[PDB]
């Protein structure tokens, strides 16, 4: 008999189905034996972790569960495990097949700007569930290649929740964080959700102009140069909507206390709806 991996309900089936590889997580296909809905089965480990931040990830990745928005990644279950000698975090979620927006800009080639205006919102209204949840959850590691969408022509949603809250430690910060997302102070001990209107900024351009913002510079020291230096991204002054620029200038400034909150974006002219 093969060993068959559950979750400690049973109600999660693991398949030996491997659908994706990345630094710190493994994605297999599971099943929802009570529902017969396949689901994406997660595999979380960072072996560098202390205790306490190793208990941390597993408190950070149970809370996901209680989270229901249209536009954040479904979190079904999540449990501690051992895997190679240590421990790691099991996380299911819906099985998302649909591509990111990542994927979208590199299949249409430029995004229309109505499709962009309709997806920053719901961006803003995912990342405003966050920071409302009690305690607020800080994405940390917001960009177009974690945000996930439901068809070319459906919705956008949020996603590799579980993984991102690795940003709060230091080797997993310097391996899966991209520095050109990354907001100068997460150089720093503390920040808050502000690092995620700053990221926000940063997908809102990309999607604006169909290339990498600091596609010019060579490493993070390089752009963390230039945004200290008030340098904005070559990219930026390739934005042909005056609104649209006004918007990521007001996201990506340097200081967080003159940077845009959520709220601010929300109630903005171009977000009305
Ligand atoms: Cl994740």
């Amino acid at each position: 008999m093969k060993a068959v991996a559950t979750s400690p309900s049973g109600r999660f089936l693991k398949f030996d189905i491997e659908l994706g590889r990345g630094a710190f997580k493994t994605v297999y296909k599971g099943l929802d034996t009570e529902t017969w809905v396949e689901v994406a089965w997660c595999e979380l480990q960072d072996r560098k972790l202390t205790k306490a931040e190793q208990q941390r990830f597993k408190e950070e990745a149970e809370m996901l569960k209680g989270l229901q928005h249209p536009n954040i990644v479904r979190f079904y279950d999540s449990w501690e495990s051992i895997l190679k000698g240590k421990k790691c975090i099991v996380l299911v979620t819906e099985l998302m097949t649909s591509g990111t927006l990542k994927t979208y800009l590199k299949r249409f080639k430029v995004m229309k700007p109505k499709v962009l205006r309709s997806w920053c919102r719901q961006i803003l209204k995912g990342l405003q569930f966050l920071h409302t949840r009690t305690p607020p959850i800080i994405h940390r590691d917001l960009k177009c290649d974690n945000i996930f969408i439901t068809g070319p022509t459906g919705s956008v949603k949020i996603g590799d929740l579980g993984l991102a809250t690795l940003m709060r430690t230091s080797f997993a910060k310097s391996v899966i964080g991209t520095p050109e997302f990354m907001a100068p102070e997460m150089y720093e001990e503390h920040y808050d959700e502000s690092v995620d209107v700053y990221a926000f900024g940063m997908c809102m351009l990309e999607m604006a102009t169909s290339e990498y913002p600091y596609s010019e510079c060579q490493n993070a020291a390089q752009i963390y140069r230039k945004v200290t230096s008030g340098i904005k991204p070559a990219s930026f002054n390739k934005v042909t909507d005056p609104e649209v620029k006004e918007i990521i200038e007001g996201c990506i400034r340097q200081n967080k206390s003159e940077r845009l909150s959520i709220r601010d974006l929300l109630n903005h002219a171009f977000f009305a709806e």
